[PDB]
Order: structure tokens, then C-alpha cells, then sequence
């Protein structure tokens, strides 16, 4: 194994404590010293990655896959970025508008929210301490080149709009919102973009995840690891199920594979 891909929330950072376990930091320091490249693979836009300062201050991250693979970069170099078909951006906007539900629209250098409600303030601010996202109208947000949109819709509502965003990927790990990206843009695409830059082969990758939006990279990586507390469809997509995050699941999996 030469490249490791880690989802953030529920894989590196505990939803319960909001911290990265000490054994995870120790395991990544050991893998780093042995030459393994360590990559983040998150549905979060770079703008709101505010919980990795411990890995970042240790300079342990070699590259970032953000917005579920639609925005990837290594250092200061953007190696891959896509945008959602404008008509599908308009369709989702129209849908959220009709339904009276919030929706975040993320651009390369801007992030906005349309019709924010308590679910938005609670989840992103009170819970994840994310910076207040500026409010804008559905009309304005959907006139920009959007890399990822995050409608706060349930799985049932989702079924309602699928028909109007026919080529988009939808990744969901929570019942209250999903991340929508262009055709083919999932963490699996992010792995491919990243490894090409380092001359690393797919058979030399390992991914770690706990959510629905991790299923494609768990299947795609040579070895996929699901966190012990992930739902069963996430575990079924993996080659190995490790312990829950707060039971040293990352360090245990890495030890089990002989990486450290
Ligand atoms: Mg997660
Ligand atoms: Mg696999």
C-alpha cells in the first residue's frame, strides 16, 4: 500500500467528541515516516474543512479530495475540478424553492446558502462550528458555475428530484441532506486523479470511510476499510470492517494490514 485515503467526519474526526483520536494521529505519523502518502477524501468543500488542524499542523496530508471528488488539489495546485450541468443546477434550485427547503451552492471561491433554516444553523454552526455561510436567492446562486450543491432533502424527497438531475452523483451519509455533483464525480474519481500525479497504482491504494458517499471509494480502492459504526451497506462495500472510530478503528486497521 502506498496511498491512504481518509474520509473526515466519522473516520478521522469523531462525531461524538469532535476530535481525532490520539491513536489515529500516531498511526498517520507512523505511516507518514514509512513513506505512505496520506490523502483526505471528503464531501466537505475546502472552505469548511475546519477540523483537521492537528494533521495540517503536522503537515501529514499530501493532498486533498474535496466535494466528493469534484475539487482536488495537491499543495497549491488544483489537479481536478468540475462543475454541475447548469440545467441541473437550475432544476435542483427550482425543486428546493418549491419544497421550501435549504440548499447550499458551492463554487470554487464562494459558498452560499439558499433559504437557510434551523437545520442549517444547528448542524453546521452549533454542531460543526462552521463559519456562517452567506445567504443568497435561489436565482442568484443557480446562475454561477456550481461545483457541488447540498440540498437539505430527505431520502424520499430525493426520489422526487432525481428525475430532474438525471446525470448527477448523489452522496449521502446523513438523513437530512445530500451532496450532489456532476456525472462521475465521487471519491473514487478523486482517488484516480490523485494517484496519477504520484505514479501510484490503483492496486497500491487503501481507503477508509463510514458513510454512503464512501461506498464508491471503498469498492474502488485495492483495500477498502469501513469504520465499525458504519451502516451495513457501507460495510458491505468494504474488504475489511475495523472497530468503531472511538475504539481506535483507524490504528487497528492499519496495524491489521501491517502498514505500521
Ligand atoms: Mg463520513
Ligand atoms: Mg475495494
Amino acid at each position: 500500500t502506498k496511498a491512504l485515503f481518509f474520509d473526515i467526519d466519522g473516520t478521522l474526526v469523531s462525531f461524538e467528541t469532535h476530535r481525532i483520536p490520539s491513536s489515529t494521529i500516531e498511526a498517520l505519523e507512523a505511516a507518514h515516516a514509512k513513506g505512505l502518502k496520506i490523502f483526505i477524501a471528503t464531501g466537505r468543500p475546502k472552505a469548511i474543512i475546519n477540523n483537521l488542524s492537528e494533521l495540517q499542523d503536522r503537515n501529514l496530508i499530501d493532498g486533498y479530495i474535496t466535494m466528493n471528488g469534484a475539487y482536488c488539489f495537491v499543495g497549491e495546485e488544483v489537479i481536478y475540478k468540475s462543475a454541475i450541468p447548469q440545467e441541473e443546477v437550475k432544476a435542483m434550485a427550482a425543486f428546493c424553492e418549491k419544497k421550501g427547503v435549504p440548499c447550499i451552492f458551492v463554487e470554487e471561491h464562494n459558498i452560499s446558502v439558499c433559504q437557510p433554516n434551523e437545520m442549517v444553523k444547528k448542524i453546521f454552526y452549533d454542531f460543526l462550528h462552521v463559519n456562517v455561510i452567506p445567504t443568497v436567492s435561489f436565482e442568484e446562486a443557480s446562475n454561477k458555475e456550481v461545483i457541488q450543491m447540498t440540498p437539505f432533502i430527505t431520502e424520499e424527497e430525493e426520489k422526487e428530484v432525481l428525475p430532474s438531475i438525471p446525470t448527477c452523483e448523489i452522496g449521502r451519509w446523513y438523513p437530512a441532506f445530500a451532496d450532489v455533483t456532476a456525472k462521475g464525480d465521487t471519491k473514487q474519481k478523486g482517488i484516480d486523479e490523485i494517484i496519477r500525479h504520484f505514479g501510484i497504482k490503483l492496486e497500491e491504494t487503501m481507503s477508509f470511510g463510514d458513510g454512503g458517499n464512501d461506498i464508491s471509494m471503498l469498492r474502488h480502492a485495492a483495500i477498502g476499510v469501513a469504520m465499525g459504526q458504519a451502516k451495513e451497506d457501507v460495510k458491505a462495500a468494504a474488504d475489511y470492517v475495523t472497530a468503531p472510530i472511538d475504539e481506535d478503528g483507524i490504528s487497528k486497521a492499519m496495524k491489521h494490514f501491517g502498514i505500521i
